[PDB]
């Protein structure tokens, strides 16, 4: 018959990159 | 019936750690 | 039909915030 409802929501997103060295 | 559509992609991951002590 | 399959991995997390001051 008709095709189901969209899926749930994937994974989460892998964690950010470190941020850039601080000041000097 | 079939599967339904793919879910939405998942929430954004967490923010990165803080970077590196500055350099001298 | 069933739900669809899960949605894709989100999108990576935000850099994080620049690193402690460094030395003199």
């Amino acid at each position: 018959g008709p095709p189901g409802p969209p899926g749930p929501p994937g994974p989460q997103g892998f964690p950010g990159p470190p941020g850039p060295p601080g000041p000097p």
